[PDB]
């Protein structure tokens, strides 16, 4: 049902900021108010209870084995009313359906020297927040931009907006 974008990396490495940036860019793409269309909560069995139709859902800090819990959340995702929400998951580490796995770490210039975390002040002054160029996004082995990721997610949604998945299975045999 839902396209899951899976962002992982070290604490304070930029995965959280990126999840929100991606979330709001998804909302802007679809002509929708971000502050009303981002449902973000730490992973938990009652994650969906407070949900009320936000376009984008963020499932945070998938740690303490939380992966079985998060697998349930995806399989049991509710519907929307435009028909699935985008799902962004964050986690310290990586690791079967249609998904995007993206490692998030600071771009070399913006890695804090004291700790290997993201220097958000420096990214701010360097106008590197708007496009999240302050961050390295690593997907299928290579660096990718936030807009590339957004564009890829939106396109595969448009692909599934058609009702082709059955035929694509057939065509793929």
């Amino acid at each position: 049902e839902p396209v899951v974008c899976y962002l992982y990396g070290k604490r304070g490495g930029g995965k959280s900021l990126t999840s929100i940036a991606l979330a709001t860019k998804i909302c802007k793409h679809y002509g929708v108010e971000p502050e009303k269309n981002i449902y973000t909560k730490p992973v938990a069995s009652d994650y969906w209870d407070g949900y009320s139709g936000q376009l984008v859902c963020i499932i945070d800090d998938i740690g303490d084995e939380d992966w079985s819990d998060f697998c349930q959340l995806v399989s049991g995702c509710p519907m929307r009313l435009n028909s699935s929400p985008f799902i962004i998951a964050t986690s310290n580490w990586s690791n079967r359906r249609l998904h995007f796995k993206v490692e998030v770490k600071p771009a070399s210039f913006f890695k804090n020297p004291h700790n290997d975390m993201l220097n958000v002040n420096l990214a701010k002054t360097n106008d590197a927040i708007k496009d999240m160029s302050c961050v390295d996004l690593i997907m299928d082995g290579h660096n990718v931009s936030l807009m590339d990721l957004l564009s890829s997610l939106v396109m595969t949604v448009e692909i599934r907006k058609q009702n082709m998945t059955e035929f694509m299975e057939l065509w793929s045999q």
